């Protein structure tokens, strides 16, 4: 079962990329890769996580322009749905 986690990151770059899919009628955001010693990795962000929110805004209520601004700021919050570790 998947769990939902909150991540707050502070400062460069956050050390991760995102891919975007909209195939079931809702836009979804997924972590592509993570930099191992990156800022987000240190926070427990993992490749293949779904980003449910950025800065309390749903992935579906986001455009590239908002996300580019948010990731350029010295801080950022994420709501992430991820499989627990095994």
């Amino acid at each position: 079962g998947k769990v939902t986690h909150s991540i707050h990151i502070e400062k460069d770059t956050y050390g991760f990329s995102l891919s975007s899919v909209e195939e079931d009628g809702i836009r979804r955001l997924y972590v592509n890769s993570v930099k191992e010693t990156g800022l987000a990795s240190k926070k427990g962000l993992k490749a293949g996580d779904e980003i449910l929110e950025i800065n309390n805004r749903a992935a579906d209520a986001l455009n590239s322009s908002m996300m580019e601004d948010f990731f350029s700021q010295p801080s950022v919050g994420l709501l992430v749905r991820t499989y627990p570790e095994l």
